[PDB]
């Protein structure tokens, strides 16, 4: 009994800290299928039920990065009455209306640019590219988004992406959303990658992972033993819009159900790991952890290199 | 008196030299500039020495915009009162942060591809830059398709360009900028691709090609015999800003020189073809010409396939 549980870089004891575990999971922003929103593109869907689940999981990963950026990993929506202004502003980016930058509308529209019709389910690499492009429109957050190719993360490319020239004749660092799409096996996850996969969830920078079969996408946030813990978008809820006072009710955006688990060995092999590095020191620390916990394996789950691989 | 091809139009070298010259000078020409506002506040105030592929990208895109609004046959020389689209297209490329395809915006977008402001990068990178910047141009509302692995996919393009009716009344087609990055050899162009490469410049949809060695990028617009004809950005001119009446002096944006030539066999093997398909019929027509002239080769320069390649 009382196994150690990991959720997004934070540890909880199963029995003695069950309440802390549960509140940490319910404090994450939860995005499910919605219905009765304005038809996407005018004549498109008014509900993403049945097709939108990977977009929903992308939203949950991005929101977690945003929550951490402004409010920190230890923040919770239940611990105080007067919410920081940033919370409501973050949440409202994900409302189901075209004028919100990370809405189902904008994500589905951006998918078209990746050659996916509005209404198509698509996998983790595609949603990673969708997130990268949508971030270009968010001046408030002004995120760098790095999506690895060929299982390889390049240090110098990231630093170039994140370092911003001084305005006046100090270099700033753009907070980094780092996504690593991976294929962990042909049909099932190869046991050789299990420990390294688990290690990812133990890193303070961890935003978990995107995964699942087509039309069964889940947002994986941690693990206990050989089971992954995930948030599930497969509940259709009515569109919730802002009130007259400019705020939106957050009730339906937090999951208070019993946490859901699945065996890692049942997970579809196509995943995308997510990490958030607020400052250069965070990315440097992430590199150290990867070097220690990931690169030590003979069959490496992904690669971390200093210089951009030179092409023939 | 050879037949000369420039961007889908034929000209007789001796008998029609004047028409050939006028056709070439009519294209919008973008060169290095100096004394513009420092990129990012403390960055370069000139792109001399590094901006040449960005300039060639500008020239290719400008050609597409001109064709979209005014037509391939249109010339700034043929009338006194210019259509309003001419100055509006030109001003998209002014060396100002507030212009959507400025040197400023292109270099800044390159950062998101892992390239520092001031770095030269190749045809694939500038293609991705163009694709992202097009997201911000609501006037033109272009689809930008950049092929991967030498392969153009028909169904992906059609999904990208066909837009749902706005009202419950017909599907529009977004005008398409189609870019095909290719590597045609290891150190020089494999002679086997020469005929197919030439065929591209003969198609009515042809925007020519982007190419050249690092820091020696040229915009190829046609050919004569075994020589390519190009526009050369490697002259440093002074930043041109708007006059009090809102227009810009356009004299330095048209190249009045003798056509610039080089032997095809001296071309850097790393290129990107560009094509413009204003409507679906233009794209269907392009597919037919490619099927006839490109795919017939035993060694094909690129692939054009119906269904998105299956992956293991």
């Amino acid at each position: 009994t009382d196994e150690l549980v990991w959720i997004l870089g934070k540890q909880h004891l199963l029995k003695t800290e069950k309440s802390k575990l549960l509140s940490d999971i319910s404090a994450r922003l939860w995005f499910t299928y919605r219905r009765k929103f304005s038809p996407i593109g005018g004549t498109g869907p008014s509900s993403d039920a049945g097709w939108g689940c990977m977009l929903r999981c992308g939203q949950m990963m991005l929101a977690q990065a945003l929550i951490c950026r402004h409010l920190g990993r230890d923040w919770s929506w239940e611990k105080q009455k007067e919410q920081p202004k940033e919370y409501q502003r973050i949440l409202q980016c994900f409302l189901d209306r075209k004028d919100c930058c990370y809405s189902i509308h904008q994500m589905a529209q951006m998918g078209v640019g990746e050659g996916k019709s509005i209404g198509e389910w698509f996998g983790p690499n595609t949603v990673a590219q969708v997130l990268k492009k949508l971030a270009l429109f968010d001046e408030w957050n002004s995120l760098a988004v790095y999506v690895s190719m060929d299982n390889t993360v390049v240090i110098e490319d990231i630093k170039k992406m994140c370092r911003v020239l001084p305005l006046s004749a100090c270099s700033a660092w753009k907070p980094l959303l780092l996504i690593v799409p991976l294929r962990l096996g042909i049909n099932q996850i190869n046991p050789v990658y299990v420990d390294a996969f688990k290690e990812c969830f133990k890193m303070p920078q961890s935003l978990g992972a995107l995964g699942g079969k087509p039309n069964n996408a889940y947002y994986f946030i941690g693990f206990l033993g050989d089971e992954l813990i995930f948030l599930d978008p497969h509940t259709t809820q009515t569109f919730v819009d802002t009130e007259e006072n400019g705020t939106v009710n957050d009730q339906t955006f937090h999951c208070l159900q019993s946490p859901q688990r699945m065996n890692i060995l049942n997970l579809d092999p196509s995943v995308a790991l997510g990490f958030f590095c607020k400052e250069e020191k965070d990315f440097d620390n992430w590199c150290s952890l990867v070097q220690k916990e990931i690169l030590k394996e003979n069959l490496r789950m992904f690669e971390l290199v200093q210089k951009h691989p030179s092409h023939w």
